[PDB]
């Protein structure tokens, strides 16, 4: 297992049901592929470096998780699928909470 830190951008018009249901699913993905879910901040509303979908803006939420390095690129593939995740971004933690 190793520490890694997921940055995600989501599609910044859902509603709080929606948003709240796409992190469920961000959620069991994780568990799914071995993931312990450490931390979750929700950090809100940014403009991207580069818009994405035509959108120059973006929802972003950060995770803290510690898991197999093997599963992590399969983790990132299944969250890149839902159409309102505009990007995934996985380092390793190096200054973990």
């Amino acid at each position: 297992m190793r520490r890694y830190e997921v940055n995600i951008v989501l599609n910044p018009n859902l509603d709080q049901s929606q948003l709240a249901l796409e992190k469920e699913i961000i959620q069991r993905a994780a568990e799914n592929y071995g993931a312990r879910v450490e931390k979750v901040e929700e950090l809100g509303l940014r403009r991207l470096a580069y818009p994405i979908a035509k959108d120059p803006q973006g929802y972003f939420l950060w995770y803290q998780v510690e898991m197999p390095e093997d599963r992590v690129n399969d983790l990132a593939r299944e969250l890149r699928i839902r159409d309102n995740v505009r990007r995934v971004m996985v380092v390793k933690s190096q200054e973990p909470f």
